[PDB]
């Protein structure tokens, strides 16, 4: 009967219909002729004003004052401001709500059960690269909280007509260096070769290890980026050991505690926050499966399998699968021992199922990107594998943006 | 526009041009993607699908434009104009069935697409005849463990009448018997078909691995029950290479995956009974059939036999057990000399297939959620490969249950 996508869970046999998707104001990449759901990156006064009104309407609905006089007065305030200045500005509580709503709207995040619990640091007063650095250190200190991690976002000033952007050049606040070698290989994280080379071009004295923490390149409006070294005491890392395989610690592998995305755009009511880094805590598979075992990342599967004495000469020994499991276990064990927050892919996906049920009742749906939500090991052992998902774009949102260089 | 398709492991980029030949809408729209959903929510038309298919065929043998090509289009046209339908030549049927497989977005085994034995069963007028054909298919496809891909094609749908159908979802399936206390004994996915077999006269067993009889249906007739001779049905007892207690679980699985509920569409003609088979990829058995919570659900038993700490997700007890079961499946198929492919070799060969199809057709329709295996996803190259999903014809399609 219902004219909304029907969504089925094949493990439980239950059905829902997503009505939320009708609030999408904006096309993804798919069409009736071809699905592009698996692509990572497929590619103004009245326009602004209607984005702004929709957002203000969301905020007033969220505080149950929709249609109220404070609501119609805010709408007028906003149009008046666009009328005379081309842009407008958010009230503090509007920013807080919009930030949370952007996380809650992110289809690619499995951690969204935590969406209501986000510390929002307003850094819209920031006026220099040096001040960005202070805010960022404060953020990292707050978020890290000695291992007991707290979700957080710091919001720097919005894009402004004619004037340059605030940008953090690094893709995350904490990243490891990647040094291109003479034999064409890479030492450290190959994902970070470009930003590494950029840091060196901007005067950084590079180290030569596999786990060198990168410095930050921070750009304030209409200035060249400036370089800032994080005090090592601020950057919590966990050395990786394995609970029974005693040789595993001898590998010198490690990972940083804080996953802090710094190159995304936070869009709220048409306003564009080009620097707005946000952080949570890790799901174990991000470290132990992707960052450590992708062939284009640290690529350690074969070395670990050799240490475990597996038959790496044939696919059918399942040597990759066994090594990857042990690496994931080491990641979980080591984070637990160090009392640094982490969540395994089972607990995370169970919690995401609870999130979907919360959001079914609250908004009638939840946009979700199945390829990104299902973990990269043990897929069908998690309940999200058996759950259909509808993917669409809502605002507020975190959006990709081109690299500043 | 032609979508850009990137491999994130290798940095390489292609453009799918083949998607332009899609004539048939999927579930997605610009407002929302529905690609993770399993199921979807006259004469001129048949004639254009017919012409298009005859063109694909004459081009496939290089004789595009020839006398033979024109006379064949006119035959198709003369037949439709007079009867509202037409019939395929055996050689066309063979081509169309291979193309349907080639085109199947959810199949990771398509490197094999050109090697397909096709039995024409269009001269079949009875459920009894269907049974004989099915036994021959099984015997041939199984080949004493050296499995060979095959399809048998029964008579097409016709406006005047009921369809030929095989009620079972595969030719070989294990019974699931509901217990008065809710539980299922056997394969919970086959409870309905098991019950249908019982009501049409089957004497049920009571094991966890009882091979079902087939319900075959000729048009507008009640379906009929046929027991497969047990020697036709190759099974593999599961054991583990190092864990001796694993064989004590009494697990086993059948060699032959042979889908028998899907519709084969070729040039607008529809073949409601057209069972097809290949060989398994180990994860289908090891991960989905044995470990899915709504299938035989054995993860916990295995974890306990391995003495794992089951009380917390963070021991990765599930992951550890799933890996041993998959290992047991590969080992036991290898020991019994029955064809199987593991998920690494299979996905490596699919990458090769993508590359072949890029050169041959300018693209390949693929359903990423079904191509990427259910364990160790990102350990396989297909995880890192962007894919474009779309429907080309000839095609295998879902159809309603006949009851
Ligand atoms: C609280 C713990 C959190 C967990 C466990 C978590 C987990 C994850 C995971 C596993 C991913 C996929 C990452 C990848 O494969 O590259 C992700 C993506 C994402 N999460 Fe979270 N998340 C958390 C908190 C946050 C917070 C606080 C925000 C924003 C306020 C957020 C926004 C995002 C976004 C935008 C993405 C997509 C990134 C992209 O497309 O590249 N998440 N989350
Ligand atoms: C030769 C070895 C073959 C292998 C290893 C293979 C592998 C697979 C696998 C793993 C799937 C996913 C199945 C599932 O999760 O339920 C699949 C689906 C499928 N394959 Fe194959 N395949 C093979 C041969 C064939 C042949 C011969 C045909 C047809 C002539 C075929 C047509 C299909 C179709 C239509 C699907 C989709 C089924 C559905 O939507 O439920 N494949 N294949
Ligand atoms: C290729 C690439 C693109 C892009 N936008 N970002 C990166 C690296 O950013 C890290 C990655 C983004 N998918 O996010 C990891 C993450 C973030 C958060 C907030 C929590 C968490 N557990 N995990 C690489
Ligand atoms: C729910 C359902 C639908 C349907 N069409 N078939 C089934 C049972 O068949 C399972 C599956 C098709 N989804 O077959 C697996 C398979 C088929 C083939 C030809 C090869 C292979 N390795 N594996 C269940
Ligand atoms: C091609 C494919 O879309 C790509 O490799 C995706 C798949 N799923 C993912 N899922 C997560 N969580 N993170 C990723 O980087 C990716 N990569
Ligand atoms: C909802 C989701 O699409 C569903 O669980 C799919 C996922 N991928 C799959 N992939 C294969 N090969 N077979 C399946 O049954 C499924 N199930
Ligand atoms: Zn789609």
């Amino acid at each position: 009967g219902p004219k909304f996508p029907r969504v089925k869970n094949w493990e439980l046999g239950s059905i829902t219909y997503d009505t939320l998707c009708a609030q999408s104001q904006q096309d993804g990449p798919c069409t009736p002729r071809r699905c592009l759901g698996s692509l990572v990156l497929p590619r103004p006064a009245e326009q602004l004003l209607s984005q702004a009104r929709d957002f203000i309407n969301q905020y007033y609905s969220s505080i149950k004052r929709s249609g109220s006089q404070a609501h119609e007065e805010r709408l007028q305030e906003v149009e008046a401001e666009v009328a005379s200045t081309g842009t407008y500005h958010l009230r503090e509580s509007e920013l807080v709500f919009g930030a949370k709503q952007a996380w809650r709207n992110a289809p690619r995040c499995v951690g969204r059960i935590q969406w209501g619990k986000l510390q929002v640091f307003d850094a819209r007063d920031c006026s220099s690269a040096q001040e960005m650095f202070t805010y960022i250190c404060n953020h990292i200190k707050y978020a890290t909280n000695r291992g007991n991690l707290r979700s957080a976002i710091t919001v720097f000033p919005q894009r402004a007509p004619g004037r340059g952007d605030f940008r953090i050049w690094n893709s995350q606040l904490v990243r490891y260096a990647g040094y291109r070698q003479q034999d064409g290989s890479v030492r450290g994280d190959p994902a970070n070769v470009e930003i590494t080379e950029l840091c060196i071009q901007h005067g950084w004295t590079p180290g030569n290890g596999r786990f060198d923490v990168l410095p930050l390149l921070l750009q304030a409006p209409d200035e060249a980026p400036e370089l800032f070294v994080l005090p090592p005491e601020l950057v919590l890392e966990v050395p990786l050991e394995h609970p029974t395989l005693e040789w595993f610690a001898a590998l010198g592998l490690r990972w940083y505690a804080l996953p802090a995305v710094s190159n995304m755009l936070l869009e709220i009511g048409g306003l564009e926050f080009s620097a707005a880094p946000f952080s949570g805590w890790y799901m174990s598979t991000e470290i132990g499966t992707r960052n450590l075992c992708d062939p284009h990342r640290y690529n350690i599967l074969e070395d670990v399998a050799v240490c475990m004495d597996l038959d790496t000469r044939t696919t059918s020994s399942l040597w990759k699968d066994k090594a990857a499991v042990e690496i994931n276990l080491a990641v979980l064990h080591s984070f637990q021992l160090a009392k640094v927050t982490i969540v395994d892919h089972h607990a995370a996906t169970v919690s995401f199922m609870k999130h979907l049920d919360n959001e079914q009742k609250a908004r009638g749906g939840c946009p979700a990107d199945w390829a990104w939500i299902v973990p990269p090991i043990s897929g069908s052992l998690t309940p999200v594998f058996h759950q259909e998902m509808v993917n669409y774009i809502l605002s507020p949102a975190f959006r990709y943006q081109p690299d500043p260089w």
